Formats: C-alpha cells, structure tokens, sequence
C-alpha cells in the first residue's frame, strides 16, 4: 500500500520553506529524517515552524483571495494534540474568541491532526464556524437558503432552530470511528453580529438586517507538503462586498435588494432606472458604516484592492511568480474602477494551497 | 506559393452554411465549383446569402458580446465592388446614416473586398468610424486619451482638430497601392450625439458631458470560410456602461467620477463612503435617461442579460454549443445581479467570427 508520492511533496515544500525562512543549510539533514520517517510509518509530521510557515505560503498562493497582502501576519494555532471531541469543541470555541478580539479581527487558522491514511481524524461539517440556518418548507422561506443542506443534517441530528431568519447554526464536526458527528450549541457571547444601519437614511434600520462579525471558513483542506490537514478552519475580515452585494443581495441567499430600494425610497419597476444597481451601493455603503460604527474590522473593495496592489508588487520583489484567478479577484461591485480589473493573472495552482473537498452530509 | 489551408475551411463553412439555410442538397455542386475556383485562382467568392449569413453566423460566434441574441437580424450590406476611395467614403457616409437611422439603430455591416494574397484591398485606420480625437502635450490632456496615437496620425497627415474635448476624428483609410491614406472630415449632420443630463439632477448639465449615438467598430477582421474581410465595419447600439462606466469612468479615459461626485453632492474624500461607486450608478442612469429622452437607441445591462439569456436558451433549442467569454460578458456595474455572472462559458473560437488585426499606424 506504499506510492509514496508524499516524499515528492516533501522535497519541494521543505526546500522552499526553508529557503525563505534563512534555514537552507538545515535542509538535506531534514530531509533524510523525513525519508527514514516515511519508510517506517507512511507518513512524517511537520515541526512547529513548518507548519506554520506552510499555513501562510497557502494563504500566499490562494488564487482567489484579495486579501493576501498579511498573508505572513496569519496567526497559526496548532492543535494536531486534540483527540477527544471536547478538546475540538473548546478548539473552535477559541479559535472564535481569538479571531474575534473584541471587533479587532486577527486573521488565524487553527490546524486539527491531519489525515493519516487518507482517513480524517476530525471531520468538520459547517462551511463556516459562525454561520445562519436556513429553512425551506411548503412555500416558506426562512434564513439563509445556503445552510438549508446542512440545517436540515443538524435537525436530523437532535438539533433545532428557532426559524428566525438569523438562527445560529451549532458547531457540527464527527470524530474518527464514530458513525454519527456531534453538534454544540454556540454560546451567544462568543458570536459578534452587526446590525446594518445606513447613515443618512434612518429608515434603514426597519429592514431588521444583521449579519456575524468573523467568517471562518471550515470545510477546506490546508495541504503541506502532501500533508492533507482536511479540518483547518481560518478566518479573515470581512471585504463588504461579500455581505453587501452576495449574502444580503443574492436571490438565492437574502435577496433583499426589493426591500433595500423601497426604504431608500426608489422605484422598483424599471431596469433603466438602474435600481438594483443603487440598492446594491447604499446597502454596500450601510455595510461598512454598520461594522465601522460598532469596531468590527471590515475592509472596502476598493481599499482591498490597494492593498492586493502591493501584494503584487511585493510579490515582485521577492522574485516570485504571481499567481491569481481574475474571476474572482474582481469585486462584484464596480470592478472596473480597480486596478485588478484592467490586467491578467495566471491562474496557476502552486502549493501549499487550499482546496475544496467533498461535503460529508447529503 | 500554394499550401491552400482554404478549401478545408470553406468545405466547413458552406457544410454548416448551406445547412441552416435548408439548402442542404445544393452542397456538393457548391463545394465542387469552389475547389475548381480554388485551383484557377487561388480563392473563391462568396455568393450574396452565404456573405450576409457568414457575417450574422459571425457575431453569433463572438463571445465576448452579450448583445448577440439579434444576431439573425443584422443588415449586411455588401460593398465587395467597391474600387476608388470617393466609393470608400461614401459608403462609410451610407453606414453612418442606414446605422443611424434617425436614432432607432439597426445593426448594421458594410463588407468592402477581402484580402487577395493576404494583401488588403481597403486598410480603415480608424477604430470606429465615430470617435472622439484626443491629445496630450506638455502636461494637458485634452480629448479621449485612447485615441491618442491616431489624433497624431491624422495630424501628421494635414489634418488638424479644434482641441475641444470631442474633436470628431475623421475618416481615414489606406487603398491598395497607395503609399499613404486618405482623410475625410465627418459630416456634422450624419453624426448624432446625446447631452449627458440626469433625471433628478439639475446640476448634472454643468458636467457638459456627451457621447456619440452609434458605435461603428471598424478595426476588426471579419473571417468567413477561409475568406479574409479586413475591411468590415459593423455596429450595434451601445450598452449603458459601455459609455457610462468605462468611456466617462475609466482613468485613462475621460476620468470624469471626481466632477460627478462634485455634481451629485456627495464628498470624493474616503474610499468606504463608495463615492465612485455611488457617482458611477447615478451617471449611468444619466446616460439611459439622456439616450432615451433624445429617441436614440440603448440598452441597460439588466435588460441585455435578459436578452443574452433568452440567447443561450435559443443556442439550445437550436442544438447548438454556446459559447462565450465570462470575463466580457459580465457588465462592469452589479455584475453579480446577472445570471452571466452565476454561470461559466465555454471560451472556445467557432468561425466565422470577427478578429483582432493589428493596427496599420504607429
Ligand atoms: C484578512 C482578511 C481577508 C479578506 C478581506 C479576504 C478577502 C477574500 C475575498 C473577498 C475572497 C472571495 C470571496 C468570494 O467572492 O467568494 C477570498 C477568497 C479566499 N480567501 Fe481570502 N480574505 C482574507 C483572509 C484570508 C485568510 C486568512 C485566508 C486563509 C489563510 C484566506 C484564504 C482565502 C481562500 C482560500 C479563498 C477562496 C475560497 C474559495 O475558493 O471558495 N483569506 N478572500
Ligand atoms: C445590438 C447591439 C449590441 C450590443 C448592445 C452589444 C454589446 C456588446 C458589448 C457590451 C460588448 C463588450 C464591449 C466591451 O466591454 O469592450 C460587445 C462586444 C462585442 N460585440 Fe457586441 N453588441 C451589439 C451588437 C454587435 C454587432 C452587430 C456585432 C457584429 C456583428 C457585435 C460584435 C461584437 C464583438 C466582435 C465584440 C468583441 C469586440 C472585442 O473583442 O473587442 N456586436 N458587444
Ligand atoms: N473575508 C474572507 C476571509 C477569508 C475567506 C473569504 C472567502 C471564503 C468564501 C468561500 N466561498 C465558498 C464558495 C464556493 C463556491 C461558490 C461560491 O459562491 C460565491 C462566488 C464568488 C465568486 C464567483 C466568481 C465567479 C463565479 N462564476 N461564481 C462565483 C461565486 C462560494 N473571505
Ligand atoms: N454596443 C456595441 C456594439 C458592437 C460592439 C461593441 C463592443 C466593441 C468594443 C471593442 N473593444 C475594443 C477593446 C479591445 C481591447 C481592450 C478594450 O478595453 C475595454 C475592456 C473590456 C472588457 C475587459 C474585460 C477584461 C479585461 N481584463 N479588460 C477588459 C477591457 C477594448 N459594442
Ligand atoms: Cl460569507
Ligand atoms: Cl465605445
């Protein structure tokens, strides 16, 4: 059952790695440990350093991500110790209250034990930590239409919501040898969440809007140097395009730009009057004055794509390939007036790097 | 000099031609008097219906259009005797007019001789036979930055513009043997152009903003059945943000989203107040309002996603493949609000279709 094709991964993640951190001379030692490692077990651990540097370089090289330029701030928490679901449970609990930081967002990733023989140790089931539930029976629509999937595992499980249109989901994660994951409900303390106001249309506030403070995205695989880690949950800040312009304005999710044009005081009638398009800007504008006016960390498109700018030209200086998908750089509002629009990007996949993997519930 | 790559081309083009057409059974006789032409010559002719079906085939091939679901209705004019330069130009004239038509556009191709020997029979400079002239000396700039390099073309040839901000560039073209093309001023009354005003906003006129009615691409190589159309002007009406957010909007273009701000009332200090955002949407809906109020022919993106999608579901009924590039089809103003946007396309090239060509002047 060998085909190691881990010890190939390993050659390039260890001497990239260690070239960038000073530590080139530390190389061939390492990696004869490493082969005699493979050969007596199928597999090798990273130390310490390593894995946290491996954790950035993914960030570095996730194509479609604006937000890269702190790509060496990330702050890596190491918990390949966990082995009881209770060790997991309080795991994402701080990893919550870290990142939070009383609005000022740390982006952190948290590392679970990686995949041993392609067999999880600790198998995540939220897309994000914080996320709302959504529901879906005869005609009623309630919450969040992304979450219905998965709203509907939970309440298979025990669990059930309150249908209001923000309930939030539990923590759901199924540990190795169990048939069945578990779920925790999330203490209300641990979760920030931002009432959307607008600042100069006061009747704003009747559209009841609120969105979670922290995305931490918990179903993608952070693969090291052919280490599989399958539960790596990692968070930023919010860019406001992602609540203002997707998760509030898709049809498929909130779809409440009906509603926004109406207490705007807009006509919803003609697409020449370009209403959708002015809905989507003074929900976008009330975004990022909510987050601002409570302290929770957010960052415009625009300021994001300043900041990708450097990214790129630090990439440069470094004398490394820049990588990037086009497609999904560009903001979804106005993204011709940033600069991302107006050049190419190769989309070459390098790694360390995240990836998508299969959901584990239908 | 043989190495006739044409007659594979023309065999797949009269195959498909013939059999939208229903004349299915007239494909032998065809193609056998094509190769035999193709022997005595070196080319063939196209007949009247396989040149206007090739050119409407064409732009429902081009997959950076979004407008393409009219494709069957485009009025090809063909102008394949055409000889001396005064024909030339009064032919353009012809399309100006016919194109125009009093403000309800009709989609609309001129096709002037193809290439012979690779060698072009007419060689049109301009980009589109309505365009404004742009200059740039010593610090001002003045015009239409984009047409920088052919405003001083034109100069060097005795040409000379009043250097307001939209000097009508004139016609220019190149005939075979000439060492040198040939200008002509535009005809004020064949050119219509709209006032830029704002439905709301009174103030919006002191902006002095105005665009052309039709955009005429003139550049583009129009290939049917292995057959070289360099020369083949064609235009549709304009999509809003062609004219709204990348004409007036674009940096290197007009720039004009600082005085749009002013104009509307709203500060241009902080990136998070999404002022270029705000200014964007309220100077496309300007440009609508003005298009509209004037009686000449435009369309919201809104509406020409309506119209795309109606056109990929006509692609399938017909059983043909779509295609089509993502990253054009999507308009620069709410993207996201688009079906275009929620799906991917095949970027694949299917001829006949229109080409780029590289410019003649320097
Ligand atoms: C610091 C704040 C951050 C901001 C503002 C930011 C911004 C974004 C945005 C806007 C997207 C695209 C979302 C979409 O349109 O679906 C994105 C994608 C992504 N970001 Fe970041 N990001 C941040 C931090 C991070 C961190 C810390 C990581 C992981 C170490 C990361 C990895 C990614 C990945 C993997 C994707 C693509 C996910 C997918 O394919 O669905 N980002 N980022
Ligand atoms: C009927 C009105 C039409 C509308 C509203 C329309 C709309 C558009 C738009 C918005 C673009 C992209 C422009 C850009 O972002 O640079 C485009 C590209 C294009 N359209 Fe259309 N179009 C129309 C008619 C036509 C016609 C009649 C043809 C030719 C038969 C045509 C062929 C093309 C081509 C070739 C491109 C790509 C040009 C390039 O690569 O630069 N379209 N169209
Ligand atoms: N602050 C932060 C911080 C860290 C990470 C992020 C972004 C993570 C979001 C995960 N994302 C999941 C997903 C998967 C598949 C489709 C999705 O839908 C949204 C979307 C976005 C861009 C598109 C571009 C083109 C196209 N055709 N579709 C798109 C769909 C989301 N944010
Ligand atoms: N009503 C109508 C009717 C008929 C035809 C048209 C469109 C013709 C416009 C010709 N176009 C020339 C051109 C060439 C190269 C760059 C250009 O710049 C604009 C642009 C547009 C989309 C982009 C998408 C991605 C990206 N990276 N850059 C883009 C640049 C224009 N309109
Ligand atoms: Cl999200
Ligand atoms: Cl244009």
């Amino acid at each position: 059952e060998e085909k190691e094709i881990l010890w190939n991964e390993a050659k390039a993640f260890i001497a990239a790695c260690y070239q960038e951190l000073g530590k080139a001379a530390e190389v061939k030692d390492r990696l004869a440990d490493i082969k005699s490692e493979i050969d007596l077990t199928g597999s090798y651990v990273h130390t310490k350093e390593e894995l946290e540097h491996g954790a950035k370089m993914a960030w570095r090289n996730s194509n479609r991500c604006i937000g890269r330029l702190f790509w060496n701030s990330l702050n890596v928490i190491d918990r390949r110790d966990v082995r009881t679901k209770e060790e997991v449970r309080d795991a994402l609990f701080h990893h919550i209250e870290t990142a939070t930081n009383n609005g000022k967002i740390r982006p952190t990733i948290t590392i679970f034990p990686p995949e041993e023989k392609g067999e999880k140790q600790v198998e995540i089931w939220n897309h994000q930590l914080i996320r709302y539930a959504g529901y879906e029976s005869d005609g009623e629509r309630i919450g969040d239409p992304a979450s219905c999937s998965l709203t509907a595992a939970c309440e298979e499980l025990g669990w059930r919501g309150e249908r209001t249109d923000f309930d939030l989901l539990p923590l759901i994660f199924r540990m190795k040898g169990d048939e069945q994951p578990v779920w925790y409900e999330l203490p209300r303390s641990l979760v920030i969440e931002v009432p959307i106001t607008h600042p100069d249309i006061e009747a704003f506030s009747d559209l009841e809007l609120k969105w979670y403070g922290v995305p931490i995205i918990s179903d993608m695989k952070l693969e090291v140097g052919g280490i599989h880690y399958n539960a790596a949950p990692f968070n930023g800040w919010y860019m406001g395009t992602e609540i203002g312009a997707r998760n509030l304005a898709d049809e498929k999710r909130y779809d409440k730009l009906k509603k926004v044009a109406s207490v705007i005081g807009i006509a919803a009638d003609y697409n020449t009057d370009l209403w959708k398009d002015q809905a989507l800007v003074e929900l976008n504008k009330a975004v990022l004055h909510s987050y601002k006016k409570q302290g929770v960390s957010i960052v415009d498109h625009h300021t994001a794509a300043s900041q990708f700018k450097r990214f790129e030209e630090q990439a440069e200086e470094a004398g490394r390939k820049l990588t990037g998908d086009w497609t999904w750089l560009i903001p979804p509002i106005s993204p011709a007036a940033t600069h991302i629009f107006h050049r190419s990007y190769d989309n070459s996949i390098v790694k360390p790097n995240y990836f998508y993997q299969d959901k584990p519930y239908e």
